[PDB]
């Protein structure tokens, strides 16, 4: 045994990464999604603020990320994705985490070209009638704060539980001194009701609702609300017969409900464009289904099954009137809906154990997805605008797959893994509906953006020896009809278009065990991209980073520091990015080190601790949003990250 913390989380599986969300991690984690994924190499982070940070997954940003939560789809509703997906997700609170590198995986839904993050919680199992519970209590600089509590009870036939969390931190300091307009707070709490009548069968109900607020430092407005709502029924039948392994039904309701404004977390800038209190409601509906079957015979078993999702966007703002003074809030006026998305997909996965070290899987799916412009105007500012394509339906059908062989040596404990995958994307909410403008001669972005079509090879190796534990992953691929975000300045608007893109990059890891009480790890992360219609680079792509970890555990403790190393980025494309960034400078180099320790007082409880950036060094991430000048940043200083901070972690388990 011995605690420790978790500092990288190395890839176990080809392609798949796997971690337990609960345990504690060294540059801690602002209690969002995003800030769970970067101890994992490959991923990189947006920070708007303190908290909700936008991923980004091997130079990859949006959805081309495919973010699941017990198998549905959590969508937000900001027009630019203050809110992004992580934003509602708490990963304490779940008890699994899986990411899947690639086009490599259609079991999982459309279009997740670049990779599959699954948020899983696992059904209880009781024998005998009882109870568990674990929580945790973490406490640090900035007023940072933290409860989580996971309860459960139960018998043989079923079973209740319950998972909250809440959570809060005020503005943190940059390494120079400065107060950040960061500082934010989050609270969840989820349901589970289970029925097991026989062994083979499985039918839980869940339910949840959390809200929170977050000052952003990079943006003219600020999140005081992220209302989610939450419901979920799932089916697991077992040994239906006797090819058929598994069947699993479920279906999802997830809604988000946020509000955005400049007078709640802020006093408005009375020197900007927007020196009136204004807010902005927007609300996000998602529903969702899916059905698999799994059959398993001989050397095969294939995976073959159906899903299907609906979501809808709606939207309302506030009234400042300048003859007199009345503030009219956004809920007195109603919901202007804007936008519906539908998809049906049908997919299948074979796999074939060729014997002992050999594998090769293959999956397909088909997709149609169909989206209606519900907007009868448009913005164009205080006085409105006639839309274009008012009620406008368009639709497509996009096939997607892979096939990946998996070959064991004879000689040491090594597998090597080649893949190739093609994956096609529908334009999502923010493509489509967030530009002012769409490509040359478009009417709108709406009309015009085109799929997106990813091939890409993967391949890599795993080495699990008795010391040594090493892993490598490459990419190489290209993607048609990339959609692109061009940005000019009255003062930014956006333009989305579609280019060619070539990729490719990769990720490499190792720790070895020196001792009984020392053991090393590294890790090294690379992403590249061209736009080759323009010959020049893809914009908000994060430069090359190493992470250097050494751990010491005797007995019931351990100590470890940590190195995180990042090359400069030279490699821009000035005001050229997504729906959230845009490039603008290259990036400086940096060095951060960090210090941990963990120790066991009993089987129930643990402790650990933390310092995070130790040398106070002053420093900001390339991809980081520009600092808002309200809150008296200049033109293109990105947000810093945070100095020194200290936290302390305390976890519960009966
Ligand atoms: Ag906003
Ligand atoms: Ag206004
Ligand atoms: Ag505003």
């Amino acid at each position: 045994l011995a605690p420790s913390v978790v500092t990288g989380v190395a890839q176990s599986s080809p392609l798949t990464i796997v971690t337990n969300p609960k345990e504690p991690r060294q540059p801690v984690p602002a209690s969002d999604g995003a800030d769970y994924l970067k101890t994992i190499p490959g991923f990189a982070v947006i920070r708007n603020g303190g908290s909700n940070g936008d991923p980004v997954l091997r130079g990859m940003f949006g959805s081309r990320l495919n973010i699941l939560t017990n198998g549905g789809m959590m969508l937000g509703a900001a027009p630019n994705r203050m809110d992004a997906p992580t934003s509602y997700i708490s990963p304490e609170t779940y008890d699994k985490l899986t990411v899947i590198k690639g086009p490599q995986t259609v079991l999982w839904g459309p279009g997740a070209s670049a990779g599959t993050i699954l948020f899983e919680r696992e059904p209880e199992r009781f024998g005998e009638l009882g109870s568990r519970v674990n929580a945790s209590l973490l406490a640090g600089s900035n007023g940072r704060f933290d409860k989580v509590l996971d309860a459960a009870a139960g018998n043989r036939l079923g079973y209740l539980r319950f998972t909250g969390n809440h959570a809060q931190s005020d503005d943190y300091e940059d390494g120079a001194g400065n107060t950040v307009p960061s500082r934010w707070k989050k609270w969840n709490g989820d349901v589970a009701v289970g029925w097991t009548p026989d062994e083979d069968t499985l039918i839980e109900l869940t339910a949840g609702k959390g809200d929170g607020e977050a000052r952003y430092a990079g943006r003219g407005m600020d999140g005081s609300q992220f209302k989610r709502e939450s419901l979920g029924l799932r089916f697991v039948k077992s040994n239906v017969s006797d090819v058929l392994e598994k069947v699993e039904a479920q279906v999802y309701y997830n809604y988000a409900d946020h509000i955005m404004d400049n007078f709640r977390l802020r006093t408005p800038d009375p020197s900007s464009m927007m020196p009136m209190p204004m807010a902005s409601q927007v609300d996000r509906r998602t529903l969702g289904g899916r059905l698999a079957a799994t059959w398993r015979w001989d050397d095969f078993k294939l995976v073959t099954g159906v899903d299907a999702m609906r979501n809808e966007h709606r939207a309302r703002g506030s009234k400042y009137d300048m003859m007199t003074d009345y503030y009219t809030d956004a809920d007195q006026f109603p919901w202007s809906k804007d936008a519906v998305f539908h998809n049906y997909g049908a997919f299948g996965e074979l796999t074939w154990f060729a014997a002992e070290r050999d594998r090769l899987i293959g999956g397909l799916r088909l997709d149609r997805a169909s989206v209606k412009d519900y907007r009868q105007t448009l913005k164009s500012g205080g006085h409105a605008m006639a839309n274009p394509t008012a009620n406008d339906t368009r639709a497509d059908t996009l096939p997607s797959g892979f096939v990946r062989y998996e070959h064991d040596l004879a000689d040491s404990p090594t597998t090597l893994y080649a893949g190739l995958g093609h994956a096609e994307r529908f334009p999502d909410y923010w493509e489509l509906f967030s530009p002012k403008r769409g490509p040359n001669g478009s009417v709108n972005a709406f009309d015009k953006i085109k799929p997106e079509k990813t091939t890409q090879l993967d391949f890599g190796l795993q080495y699990n020896g008795d010391k040594l534990q090493a892993w490598a992953s490459g990419y190489v691929g290209v993607v048609q009809d990339f959609i692109l975000f061009s940005y000019r300045e009255m003062g930014s608007s956006t333009q989305a278009t579609n280019v060619d893109a070539r990729i490719m990059g990769g990720e490499l890891g190792a720790s070895y065990q020196l001792t009984g009480n020392w053991k090393t790890d590294a890790s090294l992360a690379y992403a590249w991209g061209k736009n080759s219609s323009d010959d020049r680079a893809l914009p908000q792509i994060p430069p090359l980073e190493a992470r250097f970890g050494l751990t010491y555990e005797e007995g019931d403790w351990s100590a470890g520091s940590l190195w995180r190393v990042v090359a400069p980025q030279n490699r821009i494309a000035r005001d050229q990015g997504n729906v959230v960034g845009k490039d603008f400078d290259k990036s400086a180099g940096f060095g951060v080190f960090s210090l941990n320790g963990a120790y066991r007082v009993t089987r129930n409880v643990k402790l650990s601790a933390g310092v995070d950036n130790l040398f106070d060094k002053d420093y900001t991430e390339h991809l980081n949003k520009a600092g808002d000048a309200g809150f008296g940043f200049s033109a293109n200083e990105t947000v810093p990250e945070p100095g020194r901070t200290f936290w302390t972690k305390v976890d519960f388990s009966f």
